[PDB]
């Protein structure tokens, strides 16, 4: 199964540290969220939103930004990786009405995403599911989980990633960040 | 809503003039097709089949493509458009696992998809459906409507397509040829 889904509230794997609402509208604090491997059309009992979205195909990178990635990039699970932050992001639709080589071209061209992100492997594992084409509120999930020596790098990788052009084109966003239990 | 559904059986604004199993395991023969605009959960009675995909963002057209195909591309249900086609496509894994530049080289490079594919317009309308990320046996619903004085034309751009380097990673593929009621 490629979709996944997030739901906050009482019961889960993960430990809500914080919530941080960066951009547009937030997400209610919660004690716990509950991930799973599936689709789920009964919102639980006790939860305050459910989030979800679908593992896709490659949409930008090219062979050799692959083949650096697969080089230096970790595995999701480590036993150390005891911290994480889901990242819900909307970009505007104006970002969505643009061509391949235009989006391209401000995701790597000017954004430099890749190399920059390349930066905090393998210190930091992530996973991207899309979920615009579902109708969903957001258009994507961003996952992070790293050992707390990392944390202050991965706050480091967030103000960047804020200060790019391609961030321009973002109007929302929040932080939940995870403890495993 | 982006999400467009197709059932065969024996309602629908379509008839079915014949169905081709082009490549692999093909699709039930049917008296029409229903076209819906949402999902489809509930399966409906004296039906075949359900394909259903959404329409997304562009993927490999670049800004002067793009500019092309708006100079001359139909919009769909002319008055004249009374013959339709539903092509659904699966691609392999090994294209999906390739990187976003071997995939683009592969499509208009090496295939010229978007450049032969204009020679049909304005005669030719499409619409183009995507459903891999939904979980579905086909990876794309293409769909295609002409008045009759075009019907060769468009047989003779299938037969260009399928000799395409493209065409190699295509793993089936079913035409259903419709008449509007
Ligand atoms: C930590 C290292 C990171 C690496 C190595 C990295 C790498 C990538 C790569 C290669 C893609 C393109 C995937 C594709 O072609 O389909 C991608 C997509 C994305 N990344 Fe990152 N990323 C990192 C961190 C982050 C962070 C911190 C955020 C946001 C807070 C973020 C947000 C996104 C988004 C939204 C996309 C999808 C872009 C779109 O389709 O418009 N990434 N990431
Ligand atoms: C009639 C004129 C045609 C034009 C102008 C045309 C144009 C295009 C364009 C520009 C794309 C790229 C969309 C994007 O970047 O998201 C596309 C995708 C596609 N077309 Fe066509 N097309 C035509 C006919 C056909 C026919 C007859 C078929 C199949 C029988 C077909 C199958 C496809 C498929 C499967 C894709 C998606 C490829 C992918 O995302 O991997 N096209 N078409
Ligand atoms: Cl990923
Ligand atoms: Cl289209």
């Amino acid at each position: 199964n490629n979709r996944y889904s997030f739901i906050g509230g009482r019961t889960g794997q993960w430990q809500v540290v914080k919530i941080r609402n960066v951009l547009g509208p937030g997400l209610q604090l919660v004690e716990k969220v509950n991930i799973l491997n599936g689709a789920v059309a009964e919102i639980p009992l006790d939860s305050a939103w459910r989030l979800q979205g679908f593992a896709s195909n490659i949409r930008y990178a090219i062979r050799t930004e692959l083949e650096a990635l697969q080089a230096v990039q970790p595995m999701l699970n480590r036993a150390e990786a005891i911290l994480a932050v889901l990242i819900p992001i909307k970009k505007s639709a104006q970002w969505w009405e643009m061509a391949q080589d235009e989006r391209r071209d401000i995701f790597e061209r000017e954004s430099h995403h890749t190399a920059v992100g390349l930066e905090y492997l393998p210190g930091v594992a992530r996973r991207l599911l899309h979920c615009r084409d579902l109708g969903e509120e957001f258009d994507f999930l961003t996952w992070f989980e790293f050992a707390p020596e990392h944390s202050s790098a991965f706050n480091e990788l967030l103000l960047r990633m804020r200060a790019s052009k391609e961030w321009e084109y973002v109007e929302r966003e929040v932080e939940v960040w995870l403890k495993r239990l």
